[PDB]
C-alpha cells in the first residue's frame, strides 16, 4: 500500500533508539510558587499552563521521530489532536518510577494523592497514574524501552477509519504500520542486547503494550474531565511548517 | 497452578472449551431508537450471564479474589462483548453480526444515539482482523488478555494475574510459530493484535460515555449480577 522513501524504515535497531533518544524534549519546570496554598483553580491553572507549554516542545519531538514527518501535514496534525494527553502522561508515569506515592509533573512539582483532591474527579486519574508508575518501577523500565513506548504512542493514536477511509489515507496507515513493526523490533532487540531469553522477550513485548491500553484509558478519562469543564490547531499546522 | 502448568495447545484447548453459545436476539421481522436500543440491551443482559459462566473458565480467573473477579468483569464486559463482535463480523464486510438474526449496516446504525461513531471504529477492526486473517485460536487468547489486563492496574494477586496473562503470550507466539512465522514476524504479528487493544478498550470507553447518558431500565445492576454469580 504506502509509495513512501521512508529513512525510518531501513534505520537499524541501534540507530532507531539513538534517533529516539536525541529527539528527547527539554525538562520543564511549572511555575508553581509553594509558598502558595493550592485551590482548584488554582491547581487546574499549573496543569493547564504545564500541559500547554509541553505542547509545544511535544510538536519539536514529534518532528524528530523517524517516520512521522514523512506522513502528509493531516495525518500529523490527527496523530497530535489525538494523543497528546497519552503522550504527556507516559512523560508524567516515567519521571514518577522512583518516587512511590507522588506524580513528579516538573522538578518543582511533586504532588501525593491528596493533592489531587484540590480538583473535582482528578485523584480517579492519579491513582490510576500512580499505579501506572508503580508498574514501571516494577518491571525496570529502561529510558531506551520508553522513548519506543512514547513513539508507538504517538503512531498508534488515529482514529480506526472503514467507511470514513480513502485509498490516501489507506496507503499513510500502511506506513504507519511500518513504522510501528520497526519500534517493535526495536524494543526486542533491546531486550535481547540486555540478557532476555527469547521468552522473556515476547513476555516483556506484551507486558509494556499492554500498559498502552492503560495509558489509552487515563487519556480518554482526562478528556472526558476537561471537556466537561469546556476546554475546546492552527499552530500544529503551522508549527509542522507546511 | 493447574492454570500455570498449562502447555500452550492446553491452554488453547481450555479457551476453546470455554466459548459461550451464540445468541439470538428477539429481533422480530420496522426499527425505531426506542425498538433497537432495546434488542440491543436485551442482547447484552444475556450475553452478560454467559460471559460470566466464560469467565469462570479461563485458566486462572476462579483462583482470584472475589474482588478481583467482580472488578475485572465489571471494567472489561464492554471490551469483551466488542472482540466478540467484531470477530463474529469479519466475514461480513461493512455490517455487524450483533447475532444471526440482528446482522446491521451503518444506516440501522445511525437508528441509536453515539452508536453510528462507535459502528465505524467497530467495522474498521473488523476489517483490520480481516485482514490479518485472525485465527480463531489467537481471538480467544485475545478476548482473555482483555478480561485479565482491562482492570489489573485500576500485590501477589496482581501477580498470579500477570503470570496467567504471560501464559498467554506464550500460547500466541506458540501458535505463530507453528504457522510458519519467522520469529521477527512472531513479534511484529503479537505487538500490532495487542495495539488493537488499545483501540477497543477506546471504543468501549466511548460506549460506556453514552451508557451513563442515555442512561439505562438497570433493574439488576451488573455489580449486583457479577456477586450473586461469583460469590457463590
Ligand atoms: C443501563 C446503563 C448502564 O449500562 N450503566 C453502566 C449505568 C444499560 N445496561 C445494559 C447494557 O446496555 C447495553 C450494552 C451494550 C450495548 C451495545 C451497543 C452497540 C455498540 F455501540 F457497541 F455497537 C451500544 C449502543 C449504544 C451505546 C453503547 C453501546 C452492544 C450490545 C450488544 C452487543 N453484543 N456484542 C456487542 F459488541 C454488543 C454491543 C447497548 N446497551
Ligand atoms: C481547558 C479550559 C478550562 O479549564 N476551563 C475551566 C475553561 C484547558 N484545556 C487545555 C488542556 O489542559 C490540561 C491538560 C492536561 C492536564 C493534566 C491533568 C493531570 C492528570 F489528570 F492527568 F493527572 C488533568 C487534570 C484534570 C483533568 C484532565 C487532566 C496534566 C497536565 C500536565 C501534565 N504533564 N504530564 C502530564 F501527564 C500531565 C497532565 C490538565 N489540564
Amino acid at each position: 500500500r504506502s509509495k513512501k522513501n521512508s529513512l525510518a524504515l531501513s534505520l537499524t535497531a541501534d540507530q532507531m533508539v539513538s534517533a529516539l533518544l536525541d529527539a528527547e524534549p527539554p525538562i520543564l519546570y511549572s511555575e508553581y510558587d509553594p509558598t502558595r496554598p493550592f485551590s482548584e483553580a488554582s491547581m487546574m491553572g499549573l496543569l493547564t499552563n504545564l500541559a500547554d507549554r509541553e505542547l509545544v516542545h511535544m510538536i519539536n519531538w514529534a518532528k524528530r521521530v523517524p517516520g512521522f514527518v514523512d506522513l502528509t501535514l493531516h495525518d500529523q496534525v490527527h496523530l497530535l489532536e489525538c494523543a497528546w494527553l497519552e503522550i504527556l502522561m507516559i512523560g508524567l508515569v516515567w519521571r514518577s518510577m522512583e518516587h512511590p506515592g507522588k506524580l513528579l509533573f516538573a522538578p518543582n512539582l511533586l504532588l501525593d494523592r491528596n493533592q489531587g483532591k484540590s480538583v473535582e474527579g482528578m485523584v480517579e486519574i492519579f491513582d490510576m497514574l500512580l499505579a501506572t508508575s508503580s508498574r514501571f518501577r516494577m518491571m525496570n523500565l529502561q529510558g531506551e524501552e520508553f522513548v519506543c513506548l512514547k513513539s508507538i504512542i504517538l503512531l498508534n493514536s488515529g482514529v480506526y477509519t472503514f467507511l470514513s477511509s480513502t485509498l490516501k489515507s489507506l496507503e499513510e496507515k500502511d506506513h504507519i504500520h511500518r513504522v510501528l513493526d520497526k519500534i517493535t523490533d526495536t524494543l526486542i532487540h533491546l531486550m535481547a542486547k540486555a540478557g532476555l531469553t527469547l521468552q522473556q522477550q515476547h513476555q516483556r513485548l506484551a507486558q509494556l503494550l499492554l500498559i498502552l491500553s492503560h495509558i489509552r484509558h487515563m487519556s480518554n478519562k482526562g478528556m472526558e474531565h476537561l471537556y466537561s469543564m469546556k476546554c475546546k490547531s492552527d499552530l500544529l499546522l503551522e508549527m509542522l511548517d507546511a
